[PDB]
């Protein structure tokens, strides 16, 4: 079963997912909006030819964006930003007075760490109101590198040997970071925390970076420390360094191309710290990319990884982990995605945006396996999927799909969305349900796409080679220059239909509601009974039932040696179908949750290996 890629110890899905989103906006608020100008410089000009005025901009913004340095009056307040965002996902500082903490804090309410070595160190102190003014949670969020922008050479200075210490430091210099820190601020937030009626569990701890190896320390020290109070509280590090594993208390998100992220084994220092280190840790999430411009040149990755080569940084920056993750967590794909699927997550400067595909280029990693998502962004993205099982999210904005074979599903999301199939479109079965195109390529690997205004294809002659044709999508079939293209296929509506297949009808869609769909003599037919629970009457030999997301609890009838059963996107994370098989009488169910589909009058040992896809 599918939990979610942010998935946390026991939670139901969705409140890991109102977990996640609450620690990455106290992780992101930590950092005060400092690298609000690279986030305008990067998408405008770039990380190429651009990356000199990408620089500048991240030191001194514009009109619309706050770099690094503070006091220019014709900068935004970038700082009021960071509040407001905070604030809107539920969070509001909690003052020293309040902790009654005799510590140090800053005019922006932020925290100084406690104990010389550490007092360049920075953490946050949030709580949750209900409308009733009552607390509901807390919130502590720890700086990555960097401080306020007023001290922020000199702070970062401070950071940065913290930084060199965790790997080169005493073996428990990372593990006592946080205590020596803030161990006076956590003794005083518990106490808070108790005269409020909350406990350990109401208490999310986050940060990024050094922040990030702060969230495991603090976990690390947490059953023996503060009264134990924090033993059972939520931790959710971005960007780590470093992994507290014993007692299943962090889970460790970033991005595999990010150099910092896991750059520590454990808490030490080896030999792929200074290179590639995409070892899989069990607390990580190890497989999602930030594809970004840096990631996409060719030309960038001549260089070897490492974090001590500069550039690669680009891949950390706060702002890619704030807007990339977040959509992530929105995917419609979500519910499908484990801690270590692959995931590509488009994060493309406007420069590269429109003539760089997004894709699985595997770079600086270890292989990839299972299926890959890959998530747009609300701009004009080029996406393209592997040979293997893709899903392709568009989210917003005039996407182009692209992929290059198995079983796969695309979600266009608004706009003007094509898939581009680069072929001649005769090397294609194409149908369409009304809502839903449906693509199966000459390996009989198929492609279920939503939102599809235009499929492209490329056909030649012996004149020209290359000419790009696109095919307006219609209910009526294909419209092109050349005319109308019906669909070969009989479709159902929102109705309990009775479909027949007539003689060359190639696909039956029931769409929603109890559908009855019937073959015919020559079968090669393809039933796809859609949502609500449908009567599949297979007739005669190679025919193919096809489910995909939830599709309710079918009843298949005629199955045999020459069939096939294709699911897309479905319940259940087993590629094995035995998995999800019981032998009722005579009959064969394979369940997938909330969906089944129910064989009649077969049993498992008589379907072969090719008789069946779970992709
Ligand atoms: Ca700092
Ligand atoms: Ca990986
Ligand atoms: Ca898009
Ligand atoms: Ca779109
Ligand atoms: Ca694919
Ligand atoms: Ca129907
Ligand atoms: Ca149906
Ligand atoms: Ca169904």
């Amino acid at each position: 079963s599918h939990m979610g890629i942010f998935s946390y110890k026991d939670l139901d899905e969705n409140a890991s997912k109102a977990l996640f989103s609450d620690a990455l906006a106290i992780s992101t608020y930590a950092y005060h909006n400092i690298d609000n100008g690279f986030d305008e410089g990067y998408h405008q000009t770039g990380f190429g030819l651009g990356l000199p005025l990408t620089l500048i901009t991240a030191l001194i913004g514009s009109t619309q964006s706050q770099g690094g340095l503070p006091g220019l009056p014709w900068n935004p307040d970038s700082e009021q930003a960071a509040q407001e965002a905070v604030n809107n996902a539920g969070w509001s500082v909690i003052s020293a007075t309040q902790l009654g903490y005799a510590g140090k804090t800053d005019a922006r309410g932020t925290y100084y760490g406690e104990t010389a070595g550490y007092t360049t160190a920075q953490a946050e102190v949030l709580g949750k109101y209900d409308s009733e003014g009552n607390l509901t949670a807390i919130g502590i969020s720890f700086r990555g590198t960097s401080g306020p922008r007023e001290s922020l050479i000199g702070d970062t200075i401070g950071d940065v040997i913290n930084d060199l210490l965790a790997g080169f430091g005493p073996k428990g210099y990372a593990d006592g970071y946080t205590l020596k820190a803030f161990g006076n601020l956590l003794g005083d937030v518990a106490k808070f925390a108790q005269a409020h009626g909350l406990s350990g569990e109401d208490v999310v701890v986050s940060g990024h970076s050094l922040g990030g190896l702060a969230v495991n320390s603090m976990a690390a020290q947490s059953d023996a420390n503060w009264g134990g109070f924090y033993a059972q509280s939520n931790y959710v590090a971005f960007a780590s360094p470093t992994q507290y594993e014993a007692g299943g208390k962090v889970i460790n998100i970033g991005y595999e191309n990010d150099p910092v992220f896991r750059a520590l084994d454990g808490t030490s220092l080896t030999l792929p710290s200074l290179g590639v280190h995409d070892a899989p840790h069990t607390s990580a999430t190890n497989n999602i990319v930030n594809f970004n411009d840096h990631y996409a040149s060719d030309a960038w990755n001549l260089l070897p990884f490492s974090i001590l080569n500069i550039p690669t940084w680009l891949s950390h920056l706060p702002f890619f982990y704030q807007d990339g993750l977040m959509r992530v967590l929105n995917s419609e794909f979500y519910s499908l995605t484990d801690k270590d699927s692959t995931i590509i997550v488009s994060n493309l400067s406007n420069v590269t945006r429109g003539n760089t595909w997004v894709e699985d280029l595997n770079r600086n990693a270890e292989t990839h396996s299972g299926p890959t998502f890959i998530i747009g962004s609300d701009g004009n993205d080029l996406i393209k999927g592997g040979k293997g099982n893709d899903y392709l999210e568009g989210r917003d904005g005039d996407d182009i799909f692209r992929d290059a074979g198995g079983y796969n599903l695309i979600a266009g999301g608004k706009g003007h969305n094509i898939f581009d199939t680069q072929q001649a479109l005769k090397n294609t079965e194409v149908a369409y349900d009304g809502n839903t195109l449906y693509l199966r390529d000459a390996k009989g690997g198929i492609t279920l796409a939503d939102d599809i205004s235009t499929l492209r294809s490329k056909e030649t002659s012996w004149l020209i080679f290359n000419k790009e044709v696109d095919h307006q999508v219609t209910a009526a079939g294909l419209k092109s220059d050349s005319g109308l293209k019906a669909y070969a296929a009989a479709t159902g509506g929102d109705g309990d239909d009775v479909l027949q297949a007539r003689s060359h009808d190639a696909w039956l869609f029931g769409n929603a509601g109890n559908d009855t769909l019937i073959g015919h003599a020559g079968g090669n037919l393809t039933f796809v009974g859609g949502s609500g629970d449908d009567i599949l009457k297979g007739v005669g030999n190679g025919n193919t039932f096809l489910f995909s997301g939830d599709f309710g609890r079918d009843q298949l009838y005629g199955f045999n040696a020459s069939d096939k059963l294709v699911f897309i996107g479905t319940e259940g994370a087993s590629g094995n179908i035995r998995d999800y098989a019981t032998q009722q009488n005579d009959d064969l169910v394979l369940a997938f949750g909330h969906s089944q589909v129910t064989l009649i009058g077969v049993s498992l040992d008589h379907i072969s290996t090719d008789q069946v896809v779970l992709a």
